[PDB]
C-alpha cells in the first residue's frame, strides 16, 4: 500500500506513536520515510544474512521470523509478513516495543544520522491530526 504523506502520519497517530517515549510523531513520519520511503512491502537483504521487513524496516535478524534465519530470537512474538500488511497496527505494535528496550530509535539508521538535527515538525506541516 503506497502511503501518502497525509496518510501514513494520521494513522501513526491514531496508532499511538505520537509523542511515544518522548518521540514526536514527525519523527516516525521521517524515520518511515527514510527506512522504507512510505513502502509497506519494503524488504531488504541485510548483509549479516537477515532480512529487513516492514514500513519501518524491522529487522528479522531477532525481531521476527521470516523463515530464512538461524539464531533468530522473534522478541515481537509475530510472522515477519505481518510488517508487510495494509495494517500499521502490526508495524508499529512491534516499533513501540523497540524503543520499549529504552535502547532509542537509535536502532534505525535512517533516524540516526540522517533525521536528527532537522526541524522535526516539517513533516506533519500541512497535514491535519
Amino acid at each position: 500500500k503506497v502511503f501518502g504523506r497525509c496518510e501514513l502520519a494520521a494513522a501513526m497517530k491514531r496508532h499511538g506513536l505520537d509523542n511515544y517515549r518522548g518521540y514526536s510523531l514527525g519523527n516516525w513520519v521521517c524515520a518511515a520515510k527514510f527506512e522504507s520511503n512510505f513502502n509497506t512491502q519494503a524488504t531488504n537483504r541485510n548483509t549479516d544474512g537477515s532480512t529487513d521487513y516492514g514500513i519501518l524496516q524491522i529487522n528479522s535478524r531477532w525481531w521476527c521470523n521470516d523463515g530464512r534465519t538461524p539464531g533468530s530470537r522473534n522478541l515481537c512474538n509475530i510472522p515477519c509478513s505481518a510488517l508487510l500488511s495494509s495494517d500499521i497496527t502490526a508495524s508499529v505494535n512491534c516499533a513501540k516495543k523497540i524503543v520499549s528496550d529504552g535502547n532509542g530509535m537509535n536502532a534505525w539508521v535512517a533516524w540516526r544520522n540522517r533525521c536528527k538535527g532537522t526541524d522535526v515538525q516539517a513533516w506533519i506541516r500541512g497535514c491535519r491530526l
